[PDB]
């Protein structure tokens, strides 16, 4: 219901607004693409679980609403970790999971609906 969660105990991510605030610089506020939020969202509705592109392409094609194609899968996977300032050579936040899809390591605290 675009319950604001923080991610990784260092950003404040506003899934509602679709925007992420870092909690170090406020002054620091990213917005998030419309399938990059679809991301996120799959991932809030399968938490501890690998979401597939497969997984993405269902989300678009449920509900009435369209896909704006913002990026890609794999594209927005890196907009997501550059956000969360995660390592590049070996991420700590975001994991990969080779023929499987994408997964959010970064801890989740809700913070308010």
């Amino acid at each position: 219901i675009g319950t604001k969660f923080i991610l990784a105990e260092k950003f404040t991510f506003d899934p509602l607004s679709n925007t992420l605030i870092d909690k170090e610089d406020s002054e620091e506020i990213i917005r998030l693409g419309s399938n990059e939020s679809r991301i996120l969202w799959l991932l809030a509705q399968r938490p501890n679980e690998v979401i597939s592109r497969n997984d993405l392409h269902d989300f678009v094609w449920r509900e009435q609403g369209f896909e704006v194609d913002d990026s890609s899968l794999t594209q927005a996977i890196s907009t997501l970790r550059k956000m969360l300032k995660d390592s590049t050579k070996s991420p700590q936040y975001v994991k990969t999971v080779p023929k499987r899809g994408y997964q959010l390591i970064a801890r989740v605290e809700t913070v308010e609906e």
